[PDB]
C-alpha cells in the first residue's frame, strides 16, 4: 500500500477508536507507536492487515466493519490532508475522476497495483462504478462512497449489483443513484 494512504489510515483509526487502541496495534507489528509514514515509503499489505486484526481484537468489532467505518471516516481525513482533490467539486465529478487519480498517484511506483475504479453514466441520475483489485477491500470501497456522500452533503442510493472474483481480481460493481439529474445525452 502506498505510504501516504497508510498514514491517513492511522490518523483515521485514532479518530475512530482512540490512541491506546492504535498505539498498541502498531506496537504489535513492531512499529514505533508514533511512526510517521513518509511518501518515500510503501507499506506491506499484510502488515496493514495484522494492524487491522489487532484493532478488531481490541474493539470487539469484526474487521470488515472496521474497514467500512474507516472508509467512511477516511474521506474527512483525505479532505483535510489533500484538500485539492475536493476544492470546488461536486460528488459526481469527484467519483468519476477517482480511477484516474488512483493511476496518477501510483504511476511513480515500480510495479504499482492501484485499485481500478472505472465509473460510467447509465442514466440521467445514476452511474455505475466497478471496483477491481487483487486486494479484496470491498468494505473500505463502500465506506469511502458513503463518506463521499456525507462530505459533499449529496444524498445517494447505492445498489450493489455484483461482487466476486474473476481472473484473480476481486470485483464489486455498484449502481449509484443521485437525487437529481446529473447527466444528459450529448452527440458522441
Ligand atoms: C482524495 C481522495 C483519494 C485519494 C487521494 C486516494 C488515493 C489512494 C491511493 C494512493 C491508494 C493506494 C493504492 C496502492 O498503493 O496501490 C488508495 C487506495 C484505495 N482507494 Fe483511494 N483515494 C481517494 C479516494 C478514494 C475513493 C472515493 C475511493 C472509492 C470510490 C477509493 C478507493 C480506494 C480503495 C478501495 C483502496 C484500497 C486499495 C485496493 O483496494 O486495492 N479511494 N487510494
Ligand atoms: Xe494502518
Ligand atoms: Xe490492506
Amino acid at each position: 500500500m502506498k505510504g501516504t494512504i497508510v498514514g491517513t489510515w492511522i490518523k483515521t483509526l485514532r479518530d475512530l477508536y482512540g490512541n491506546d487502541v492504535v498505539d498498541e496495534s502498531l506496537k504489535s507489528v513492531g512499529w514505533e507507536p508514533d511512526r510517521v509514514i513518509t511518501p518515500l515509503e510503501d507499506i506491506d499489505d499484510d502488515e496493514v492487515r495484522r494492524i487491522f486484526a489487532k484493532v478488531s481484537e481490541k474493539t470487539g468489532k469484526n474487521v470488515n466493519e472496521i474497514w467500512r467505518e474507516v472508509g467512511r471516516q477516511n474521506i474527512k481525513t483525505f479532505s483535510e490532508w489533500f484538500p485539492s482533490y475536493f476544492a470546488g467539486r461536486r460528488l459526481v465529478n469527484f467519483l468519476m475522476m477517482m480511477d484516474e487519480v488512483h493511476l496518477q498517484l501510483t504511476k511513480m511506483i515500480k510495479g504499482a497495483t492501484p485499485p481500478r475504479l472505472i465509473a460510467k453514466p447509465v442514466a440521467k441520475d445514476a452511474i455505475e462504478m466497478e471496483y477491481v483489485s487483487k486486494r479484496k477491500m470491498y468494505d473500505y470501497f463502500l465506506g469511502l462512497i458513503e463518506g463521499s456522500s456525507k462530505f459533499f452533503k449529496e444524498e445517494i442510493s447505492v445498489e450493489e449489483v455484483e461482487r466476486g472474483e474473476k481472473d484473480g481480481f476481486s470485483r464489486l460493481k455498484v449502481r449509484i443513484k443521485f437525487k437529481n439529474p446529473v447527466f444528459e445525452y450529448k452527440k458522441n
